[PDB]
């Protein structure tokens, strides 16, 4: 079976064709514009191929409750045209094959869970740190989907007492995303994050904030592997700060090697690199195919 | 089938006999002392009855990984004799019937999930606020058990800027438990919490801290019902503060009635009152019985 994947982002769309084992056969990308024109490009790209199912990993928040009238829509976004657009249903109507749906970060979690750092485990957490901060979690082999999908980027961690930055988040100001996203780093220090790579205090601070968030996730969810991706995490030096800070914050409370001596194999970059998300959309496609047949 | 339950606490043990539908037939309690003598009382109480299975809901942290060599032990505690005592195995050796094991707060979650405020849902979160703070979560109808059971009481929420109290927690100082447990309230204000019922600012502050914790849990786990029990939550006025503060902290980020207009039916006291835990131990017993037969 050939499967289609759509990783829908605020800035670009990535579409791919691939197989259930996560092999990417072909891909394309294009800028995100209004939904009708953007989706028409998707349909035109897939028109070349004979696909059995598609999966969509979308920027959110989204309505990921399959029982909901608004399932398969983006529920909050400043991007023009996208909130409440019938994203999933338009792709189902055009393509006439099964279509899976999830957040983009859920897709990345599935990619690492099946083919990456969590292969063989029954739990993991994938976090991206880029334009925003978001996370997807697998619990007992299934994506975590409660009242909502998680919005773990918006938790309120403690400000560093020397950090004077007010925060980037339009909703909360200095939530984790507001303090530690790519744009927050840029707004705080006055240059883009990639151009601050030689300024240690930038990454100390970023590592401190990420470590505070991870301690909360460890105490609440206790995932068996934590995978950190996104633009900001291309600054690999951040990991060393995280590994120093997490044990200080937890202060020996939970006696596991993952959280102390072997933390460097617990909190890791994605095995699939920057492709975890798009590969995960193929998993969503395969799931949707199997569910239709059942 | 008659089932036995053991709710093991730091101060007292509660033992009960009951049925799979959560009916309590009989109960006894006694102070927690050293483990051999305490467990001998358990065995002597159950000796009267013909039981098919037992469930243990223990104060933790515990090792709740069934594949672990140290499964069914308490892994951290200042109480003399308890850390690493073979609690589960001693009860299995003496009783010679199936024995279930979990944290005490996991038991309370099961009680409310089957017989209480979450009956009919597939997700919930039970939090106790007493001598410590702890929580158990049900996800897709099963207790959440990752690398560890959750230790949600120890997350680091933001101090109120006018609160000068250093915090009660021996590990973290001013983690949620350190700021908002019963003993923290007493140490901060100089009287026991029950004797401060007429001092509004005590409960404003407590509501503010609990609300901050709940916002984090909502963003990370997104449970479909939040149940708040424990000694401190006998001060029912705390709920009204929580209902005012949660929406301010979230600032309309997640559009669900549970988090706004209908928050008073989302964050609730236990339907089972102070018996959620002991009833939950009967559910652990029934589970252990069924698992043996399978
Ligand atoms: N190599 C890098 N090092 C540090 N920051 C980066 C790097 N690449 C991108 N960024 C920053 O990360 C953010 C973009 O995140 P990214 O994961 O690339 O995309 P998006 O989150 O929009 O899908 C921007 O703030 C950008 O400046
Ligand atoms: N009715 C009450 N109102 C406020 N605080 C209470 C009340 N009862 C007990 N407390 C406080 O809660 C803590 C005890 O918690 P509780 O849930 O009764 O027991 P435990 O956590 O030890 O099982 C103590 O700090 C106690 O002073
Ligand atoms: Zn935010
Ligand atoms: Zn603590």
């Amino acid at each position: 079976a050939m499967l289609g994947g759509i990783e829908a982002g605020g800035t670009k769309f990535v579409c791919a064709v691939g197989r259930e084992d996560g092999t990417i056969i072909d891909r394309i990308e294009f800028p995100t514009k209004m939904p009708d024109e953007t989706i028409e490009k998707v349909i035109q790209y897939f028109s070349q191929f004979s696909l059995q199912a598609i999966g969509i990993g979308s920027f959110g928040p989204v309505d990921n409750d399959k029982t909901s009238q608004t399932y398969g829509t983006i529920t909050a976004t400043p991007k023009a045209g996208w909130r409440h657009y019938p994203f999933l249903q338009t792709v189902k109507n055009e393509m006439k094959i099964p279509v899976g749906f999830s957040t983009d970060v859920n897709a990345a979690a599935l990619g690492e869970f099946l083919f990456g750092e969590a292969k063989g485990l029954d739990s993991c957490l994938y976090i991206t740190i880029g334009t925003g901060i978001g996370a997807g979690a697998i619990v007992e082999g299934r994506l975590l989907q409660g009242l909502s999908h998680p919005e773990m980027g918006h938790i309120y961690i403690r400000r560093h007492p020397d950090d004077v930055y007010q925060g980037k988040c339009p909703y909360h100001g200095d939530c984790f995303e507001g303090l530690a996203s790519g744009p927050a780093i840029e707004a705080r220090w006055g240059k883009k994050a990639a151009d601050l790579s030689d300024i240690a205090q930038v990454w100390e601070l970023e590592g401190y904030y990420i470590a505070q968030a991870l301690a909360q996730y460890i105490l609440i969810l206790a995932p068996k592997k934590i995978i950190l991706g996104g633009g900001v995490m291309q600054q690999k030096q951040v990991f060393s700060y995280i590994y120093q800070y997490v044990p200080k914050i937890m202060n020996s409370y939970l006696d596991f090697s993952e959280l102390s001596d072997d933390i460097s194999d617990y909190i890791v970059p994605p095995r699939l690199g920057s492709n975890a998300g798009i590969i995960g959309t193929l998993v969503l496609a395969h799931q949707a195919l199997q569910a239709e047949a059942a």
